[PDB]
């Protein structure tokens, strides 16, 4: 089972996901939460949406994995078990994000190879891939630097680089055919409530540089969905839960996005129901502090953080009766 | 294609590629990936003269069970794609550490119907290149199921029980069965066997006799088993090391043709030769002798002798193809 093909067919539908973490398990420092089922729910539910939308190619801006470093066993099978389920659907497109594996560029050039449904785009060059409908999109991606970002000393060199490397997207996305799509695995320069992470390592790129004529650019990193600008289109999806807190207002899912000729793009988001987080705060761990957090948790669907200011002499075994309190600092 | 020609069957078959083998690197490395690229690349044109219906390859296609170098690992897919265009190809991986390597397996064969990975004891059928249908009864290293060896006896008996499970859905052949085995067949005549440290021993009567050909590999060495059923092992490509001089190098090429005896040609790799040379004392008469011997020889040298010789005159320094000296 391969793609259609259908004459003048002026339209796209597109599935964009991206920052799944898929291994992660929150809080080991004061209570182990896998996070697995939840992901995998929520990655169930955006499968399914992208079979009942019926979506022409899926796209996947990295962060798929939450450990840079070698995947546990069960987090790779999630990930290629997910990816066999997308490309039964639709074609897909992978920009992974920073990981530090040095074969999986050579794994990625192989699965290219032997499959017309799925494309690793692990460097600067445009690709050209077709769609399940058979539109023939050209893909203009920009994944974090191959250690150029470290082999570079000056701030002012690398900038200038980045920034070649940009206008080489946008000439090559005038070269295209039916429709061109930008993907990107960076940071967005003064991002509206971005905590940085503390900033250090980061690719910062201003989004006024991204391709203007590109009909969409599909961003990845960022764990909370933003739309950045509408010419070009450009969204980050977020993520899929909620990975720490400081997350607990982002909104988090995949986009679906319809693409038209002669027409402005438009898109949905797919929201994924994420358990909720919540940090409750105190002066003093008091017997009034102890009833709220008991009452409170007893009905929260998600997990809690408790963090309190003066000493309050022992607490009483508070994570052994309340089961959804993850962590006290 | 579909012909289907369901009475004849071309079978490229090789094994224990061994890349990304640097030879000697305690005493003169020598990076072997050239000598093994030329006898690849060989064996692929052979392939593709022939118009081979289905390619086998029977483990240790890397040197290292640890993590390969990338330019070991861009090799390894590099080659399984020109293989894949020829014909489709079934992989019967080696006693590597990767636990991830069952993943990517499953995924590839998932993802393309030119490559199959077994790396079970379930028997898979694939289709060869002008759609014969091929039962392949696969017989990996124990997965560590091996390291869950209590008693040598209750081990021989769990591997027995394979083998007489894949010789029952042997019998629910279509066209051809193929056996795939990667161990060492009992009382190899002249295997050194490394001290047969963690080895797995299976006498070959036992490889089940309804099969139309059970290819092996992890011997170094070209070898017919037996001939009912045709057993081989292709042999690796290059000499690996001393020990290795006299073996045959290369791959095998068979053709099975249902109710006639299966007929097979070995697709030689011309490798390098090894030597090594011995001497009771290192005299000026045994250095020129050792010099004159590397000056026309090819391949690589060893010297060996028993009797102290003061300290050596640069001898491996001076030429290049010496190789060890002990
Ligand atoms: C075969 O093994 C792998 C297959 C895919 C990926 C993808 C990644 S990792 C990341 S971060 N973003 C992605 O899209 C990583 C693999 O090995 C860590
Ligand atoms: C994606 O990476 C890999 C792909 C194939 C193999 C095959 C092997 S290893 C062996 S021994 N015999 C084989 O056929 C090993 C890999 O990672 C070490
Ligand atoms: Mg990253
Ligand atoms: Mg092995």
């Amino acid at each position: 089972h391969h793609h259609h093909h259908v004459i003048n067919l002026k339209e796209l539908k597109i599935l964009h996901t991206s920052d799944w973490h898929l291994g992660v398990t929150s809080w080991t420092s004061s209570r182990p939460v896998d996070r697995r089922e939840e992901l995998k729910k929520a990655l169930d539910k955006v499968v399914e949406e992208a079979e009942k939308r019926e979506v022409d190619l899926i796209l996947l801006t990295g962060d798929l994995l939450h450990s840079r470093n070698n995947p546990s066993v069960v987090a790779l099978h999630d990930l290629l078990d997910y990816l066999k389920r997308m490309m039964r659907t639709a074609p897909v497109v992978v920009l992974p994000g920073n990981h530090d594996w040095k074969g999986l560029k050579l794994f990625g050039n192989f699965v290219t190879s032997i499959s017309s449904d799925i494309t690793f785009v692990m460097s600067f060059e445009p690709v050209d891939v077709e769609a399940k409908r058979g539109q023939k999109v050209r893909i203009l991606p920009f994944p974090y630097p191959d250690e150029s970002e470290a082999l570079r000393k000056n701030e002012g060199d690398f900038r200038f680089f980045l920034e070649s490397r940009l206008n080489k997207l946008y000439e090559e996305a005038l070269k295209k055919e039916d429709f061109a799509i930008f993907m990107g695995h960076f940071t967005v320069e003064g991002l509206a409530g971005y905590a940085g992470i503390e900033q250090g390592r980061e690719i910062i790129i201003n989004r006024a540089l991204i391709p203007s004529v590109v009909d969409y650019a599909a961003l990845g990193h960022i764990h909370s969905f933003r739309e950045i600008q509408k010419q070009p289109l450009t969204i980050y999806p977020g993520s899929l839960i909620r990975i720490d807190f400081g997350e607990e207002a982002d909104e988090k899912g995949a986009v679906f996005v319809e693409l038209k000729r002669g027409e402005p793009p438009r898109y949905e988001r797919i929201d994924a129901s994420p358990l909720p987080l919540k940090t409750l705060y105190y002066k003093k761990i008091d017997t009034s502090a102890l009833k709220s957090i008991r009452d409170f948790c007893r009905n929260f669907p998600g997990y809690v953080r408790v963090v309190y200011e003066e000493d309050s002499g022992i607490l009483p075994d508070l994570m052994g009766e309340i089961d959804n309190l993850v962590k006290i600092e």
